[PDB]
């Protein structure tokens, strides 16, 4: 092992793919380890699998009650819309870590 997977399942498209590539910027502007990828809402079934924490499109929020059928334990978390959008991936490495905490809980 020695690093995890960081993974995005996208709302629009581009609120993401260069959340992920900051997120990257972060994970590598210092040495977090974990891969940062992102998809079209399409892997996440296989590829959330492949990941240690998940994300998914605010706007394709609808999915996340599938998506945890897919993967009913894993610390999937949808974005913010605007943090998304505004491809923050500095609030999106700190906000992954919060979804790896909400994990927890008896």
């Amino acid at each position: 092992m020695e690093k995890k997977h960081i993974y995005l399942f996208s709302s629009a498209g581009m609120s993401t793919s260069l959340l992920v590539s900051k997120m990257r910027a972060q994970a590598e502007k210092y040495e977090v380890p974990v891969i940062i990828e992102a998809f079209p809402e399409t892997l996440a079934g296989e590829k959330g699998q492949n990941a240690d924490v998940v994300l998914l499109g605010p706007q394709i929020a609808y999915m996340l009650p599938e998506i945890q059928r897919l993967l009913p334990n894993k610390p999937v978390e949808v974005i913010d819309s605007l943090l998304y959008g505004k491809v923050d991936g500095l609030g999106v490495l700190k906000a992954a870590v919060a979804a790896i905490k909400k994990a927890a809980a008896n």
